[PDB]
DNA sequence: CTGCTCGGCTCGAGTGTTCGATCGCGACTGAGGACGAACGCGCCCCCACCCCCTTTTATAGGCGCCCTT
């Protein structure tokens, strides 16, 4: 049941779909309107939510509601916040079944060990006076971006990249990511990124 | 009354989204033109049977050609 595509949600009974659209508020389409009242009428066993920390969030909670199950069960890796809303999950779908040991898993096996690093890079003294001298908050841009971590990261990579090692880079801000990724001609993914 | 503080508001940017536009193809059809296939008519070829060929003696009339007058 997602706009991109769809394979006849009313025809067969096991679905997936997102919170996105089942708990979108503004105008519905007309398909996405018959397949919304065909979901609400009908009553569902199981009703399996994936990323439940992101369940309390209005919009995604109110498919809680829009939708009726028997259980509603809930799956997630990471179980934590900082508002005060995880509690709510207790009663919005219920009771914390069981929390996995990461450490036990590393130890079995079932989970690759990670060694968890974390780099400190030094402020190029010029950047540093721009960052400190503006109490404007363009510093999220300026530090993402100075040379010795840019250094850094061209670094990392390329030794990984001689080591046929796998790499995924994560950035917040989509316009560092694009420069980064331009600057080194890579498949940088974000915002639009068409879906095919 | 003043000072400090708490968790209620708001923020732009980053995402997840979606309904609406533009651009795009494809798919289809019309008339006209063009080409191919099929059938009709005529032709040559092949296959049969039948006639005619010579040689003989008699005949009489007709016909033709050559020779003589």
């Amino acid at each position: 049941f997602t706009s991109d595509a769809k394979d006849k949600p009313i025809g067969c009974s096991v679905a997936i779909s997102t919170y996105s659209m089942l708990g979108h508020t503004t105008k519905r389409s007309w398909e996405a309107e018959r397949v919304m009242e065909w979901l609400k009428t009908q009553e569902w066993g199981l009703m399996i939510l994936d990323e439940v920390h992101t369940i309390p969030a209005k919009m995604f909670r109110r498919v809680l509601t829009i939708v009726q199950a028997h259980c509603k069960l809930g799956l997630t890796a990471t179980l934590v916040r900082e508002d005060d809303k995880i509690v709510d999950l207790n009663f919005l779908i219920g009771p914390k079944l069981y929390e996995a040991n990461w450490m036990e898993l590393q130890n079995n096996g079932y989970i690759a060990k990670v060694q968890c690093a974390e780099v400190w890079c030094p402020m190029s003294p010029e950047f540093y006076r721009e960052y400190v001298a503006i109490k404007t908050k363009k510093r999220i841009l300026l530090y993402t971006m100075n040379p010795n971590k840019f250094r850094a990261c061209q670094f990392l990579i390329k030794f990984h990249e001689r080591r046929n090692d796998k790499i995924i880079v994560f950035a917040d801000n989509v316009f560092a990511l694009k420069e980064y990724a331009i600057r080194l001609n890579k498949p940088y993914i974000y915002g639009p990124t068409s879906q095919g």
